[PDB]
C-alpha cells in the first residue's frame, strides 16, 4: 500500500518536507521524480519506507475557510473558519498569483492541519 | 476479520485510493473486483492485508450538512454543517442522479473521506 | 482477555459487522451463536482472534440526543446532539419497535457506532 | 509498569467487564482479588497482561455534571454537562444510596468515558 | 530520548502513579530518586523503560481556568473553563502554600492529569 | 527519513526539551550544533535515533490567538483563542523581544506545543 502527504518545501540538497501521518517529515524523493517541477501544497505519494514515488494535484474536498487577508509577504494569507477560527496558510501556485487577485471574503479550500489553501470557490449569485 | 473504507478513486493499473483508518491510502483489489464496475464513495471491504475484497454500498449513518450549492463541475458540492462548517464534498452517484438539489437539502456526508451519499427529507 | 462491540448488521453469510476499538468490522461469530436470534444494536463479546464468542445486552449509558424524525425505511432515524449536530444513526432492535415525536423523544446514542438503544422517559 | 481502569461489572465466572485504555474488555482478576468486595465503578490496577491485580478507589477529580434525573431503574441518572451535553451514567454506590438523597441540581463528579458518576460535590453557601 | 509525565501519588513499595501518554501508569523510580522529596503534581522525566530518572518542576503552560472553590478537603479546588466546563482538579503545593484563592482567580491547570498549578494574574 | 518539533528550552546540561509527535521529550544535539546558538521556539531536525540534527526557522503557519498579557517572568503570555479559551504560551525568541496590548496583538500560535511565534500586523 501507499500512503499520501502534503508538500511543504524543496531543499537543495533534494529532499522535501512533507506533512503526513499528522506531522512534518524530512524525506527523499524516487530518482524518477524531478523536484525542481514539484508544487508545494500538492499532495505527494509515499511507499512503505515513505519515500515521495509520485505527485498529484492539490485536494480537491475538504474545510473552506474565508479569507481576511494577504500578509505582506504574498506567500501566506489570513483566513477565518466556521466558529470564528483565525488561522495563517501557505497560498498554492494558482492562487498566489498575482489575470484575476483574491479579494478578503473569498472563500477559499483549506487544509488547515498542513496549513495551505488550495482554490477560491466562486459565486454567490 | 475485514475493515472498510470509502472508495475515493481507481488508478490506471487497476489499484485504488481508499480512506480507510482516517487516512487515504492507494490499495489493490482482488481478483473478484471488476474496477470498470466500481462506484466512487461506495464502502469498500478491505482483508487483513488491505486489498479491496467487496465493493458494497454507500454509508447510510452519519452526520447531516446542508446544501448550499452544487459547483460548476457538477461533481462537488459546498456543504454547511452544524455549528456552520462549510466544506466542499464529492457527490455519490444517488445525488448526481436527481441533482435537484435545491439550494437546503439536508444530506448524509462523512467529512472525513469527503462525501455526501444520500438526500434525507426535513419532511416525508 | 475478552474485547467487545456494538453489533451493526447480520450478513446473509452469516458475518456479522460490528463496531469495535473505534471501527467497523466484519467478523465471524462462533458454531455457538444462532445468527438469526441476534439483535440489532446488542453488544457482541469478542475472543483475540475477534469472533464473536457471546452476544449481550444493549449499551446503557452515553450520549442522549433527540429524535427529529425516524425515517422512511423504518430502520434509521435523525437525532439532534446537545450542540445541534444532526445525525442519522440505526434504530436499535428495541427501538425498531415504535416511538411517535417530531411532528422530542430522548434516546440514548452511540454517534461512534451509528446506534440509538433506548428511550428516556418511563420505557422498556 | 501498570495501568488503570474503571470496574464496570463482575461476571459469575469470576471475570469481570472494564473500561480502559478506551474500550470495554472482559479481564480476570488475579487469585488474591476476592471479587465478591469488589465496587462498581472503582478504579482497579491491571497489570501487562490486563489481569486484575489491585482494587482502588473512584476517581476524585474530573468532571462536574449536573444532576437530571436518577432514572426509573434507582441505577442510572440522567446528568447535564457544560454545553448542555445530557448524558446517561451509572451511579457508584455512595450515590445509589438511598441518610441523605440525591436531588437534580446535584453537582456530580463523573468521567463520561466510563460512564458512571462518583461523588456529590457541595454547597453554593 | 526521555519522557514525561505528571506525578499523581506515591505508594509504599516506592512505585508512583504518573501521568503519561494520555493515561495514568504504574511506575518505579531510579536509585536517584527520594521519594520522600517528591511533591504532587510535579513534571517527572521518564527513560524508555519508562522509570522516574528526574523530578522536575510544575507546568508552566496550558490551559486556564476560573477558581470557583476549594474543597472542604483543603486538597481539591472546582474550577471553571471556557465553555463553562467545570472540574474538580488537585491542588499544587503554591496552591495550597496561598489558599487565597478567592474565590474568580485564574489557575494554570492541567485538565488531563487532574492538576491546577499557578495563579496568573488577571491583573499585575 | 527526518522528524522535526518545536524547540521549547536548552538545559545547562546542553539536553534541550522538544515538543515531537505531539508530546513533550527531552533530547540530545549533534556535537555540531552550538547549543548556545539555539532560539527557543525554533523547528529542530531530528535523525531516527531522536538527535537533534539541525536548527531551523520558526513555524510560519497555523492558528492565530489574540493576546491579553505577558507575564511577570517576560518569558510567557495569556492569550485567548477563537471560542475564548485561554492559554499560557510561551514566548519564542522575535516575540521575547518587546510587544504592548491591553491595557489585542493578533499572534501566530502552536496550542499543543505551548508557543506563540509571530505577531501579524505588519511585524518582522
Amino acid at each position: 500500500p501507499s500512503g499520501y502527504g502534503v508538500l511543504l518545501s524543496v531543499h537543495e540538497d533534494k529532499t522535501v518536507d512533507v506533512f503526513t501521518s499528522g506531522r512534518k517529515m524530512r524525506l527523499t524523493c524516487s530518482p524518477n521524480i524531478d523536484t525542481d517541477t514539484l508544487a508545494l501544497g500538492q499532495t505527494v505519494r509515499l511507499n512503505e519506507a515513505l519515500t515521495i514515488v509520485e505527485a498529484g494535484t492539490y485536494e480537491q474536498v475538504g474545510e473552506i475557510s474565508t479569507l481576511r487577508e494577504v500578509l505582506d509577504d504574498g506567500l501566506r494569507a489570513l483566513v477565518v473558519g466556521h466558529a470564528d477560527e483565525e488561522r495563517i496558510v501557505w497560498l498554492a501556485a494558482p492562487l498566489a498569483a498575482v489575470t484575476r487577485k483574491l479579494r478578503p471574503g473569498d472563500s477559499l479550500l483549506v487544509d488547515t492541519k498542513a496549513g495551505y489553501a488550495f482554490e477560491r470557490i466562486p459565486k454567490a449569485e
